[PDB]
């Protein structure tokens, strides 16, 4: 396999840690290769759960745990710390609050969380090697609670960094934050797209088009797909009660991606850096509710 830059995986990888018993599993966390049988089962189907209030409270609560998750992940970004320590940590925090990494053994994902640094676009699997002062990387968290997924991702920004990689992370965020803004009912999900491409592509930044923003409830990864570029063939109408998430990936170079050999770390092609920004978002009847914002800060982590 050829790299496409400089970063390189750094095994051995720690033993699967274990979640407790006491813990709720989905039901892909004791399948062998960790498929989602209800997932599965809606595979291809484009109808939108509506969301009732039971399960509006059960999404609220499990993305404000995830948040607080993220948080925590957060404040061990240093110089020197590795992914895998910051997997552990988030590991923990999970478990510390009743909830279940939903990434643990999805489709037999090895980690409980994704990091994801420089060229990284999405997926990288926590390991042995420390951040360095200058990279960026994304944390990705989603929780399983009460039957419930709650997901979120930040890019942060380890000790000083240049200013492509202020420019890249600052626009991938504001690009989340537009897309957001125009979510309310009426709303067609492949309109999304085309407001976030637009605003990446005035900074001369690209889409990455192989991964999408995606419904999230009782199920990990259901309709609605949300691609992140333009002129998308997306599926569906925005109606109060439907629960997705908006994760746009968005590259210095091109946007073509490629996988490593460990069948999950997806890079840019031509090695540049790529950053990402992830809410789970609850369409109301005047516009949307961001079940995993912060609470107490006004900012997201790079810009506190
Ligand atoms: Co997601
Ligand atoms: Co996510
Ligand atoms: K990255």
């Amino acid at each position: 396999y050829r790299y496409t830059g400089k970063l390189r995986p750094h095994y051995p990888l720690m033993p699967t840690r274990p979640v407790p018993s006491y813990i709720q599993r989905p039901d892909y966390a004791d399948h062998p290769l960790g498929m989602s049988e209800s997932e599965q089962a809606l595979k291809g189907t484009s109808q939108i759960k509506l969301l009732s209030s039971e399960d509006i409270e059960g999404m609220r609560l499990v993305c404000r745990l995830a948040r607080e998750v993220l948080d925590v992940a957060a404040g061990m970004i240093k110089p020197g710390v590795t992914t895998e320590e910051i997997d552990h940590a988030v590991h923990l925090a999970c478990i510390a609050r009743n909830c279940y990494p939903s990434p643990l053994n999805y489709y037999n994902f090895p980690k409980s969380c994704c990091t994801s640094v420089n060229e990284v676009i999405c997926h990288g699997i926590p390991d042995r090697r420390p951040l360095q002062e200058g990279d960026i990387v994304n944390v990705d968290i989603t929780l399983y609670r009460n039957g419930y997924h709650g997901d979120l991702n930040e890019t942060f920004f380890v000790g000083e960094v240049d200013d492509g990689a202020r420019k890249l992370v600052q626009t991938t965020y504001e690009c989340l934050m537009q897309a957001i803004d125009a979510v309310k009912p009426g709303v067609r999900y492949r309109e999304l797209g085309n407001i976030i491409q637009k605003h990446a592509q005035a900074n001369g930044f690209s889409v990455v088009r192989s991964y999408c923003g995606h419904g999230i409830h009782k199920l990990f990864h259901t309709a609605p797909n949300v691609p992140h570029y333009a002129k998308n063939k997306a599926v569906g109408v925005m109606k109060s009660g439907h629960v997705f998430t908006i994760e746009p990936m968005i590259c210095e170079g091109g946007w073509q991606d490629e996988t490593w050999p460990d069948g999950w770390t997806a890079v840019t092609r031509d090695g540049k850096r790529s950053a990402q920004f992830e809410h789970t978002l609850l369409v109301t009847d005047t516009g949307c509710e961001i079940l995993t914002r912060r609470l107490d800060s006004a900012r997201p982590h790079f810009m506190s």
